């Protein structure tokens, strides 16, 4: 705990951010439907409207409120 030092940033976080299957989904998290359930074996478990997938826990959206230098 408190070891969360991931880059996170703001990119294709729902899917397409793994490097495995980048044509399936894009980025529309927080506020919309579907979220990360839990991390398993390294990748995060997500179920996107009936279609299952895995994404890299390295990049997700939560480090928002980030400045682009002013």
């Amino acid at each position: 705990m408190i070891g969360d030092y991931y880059i996170n940033a703001s990119a294709l976080n729902v899917r397409s951010g793994e490097g495995t299957n980048y044509r399936i989904i894009g980025a529309l998290p927080q506020g919309q439907k579907v979220q990360v359930i839990s991390e398993n074996s390294g990748w995060s478990k997500i179920n996107y409207n009936g279609q299952t997938g895995y994404i890299g826990t390295r990049y997700l959206s939560k480090l928002e409120h980030h400045h682009h230098h002013h």
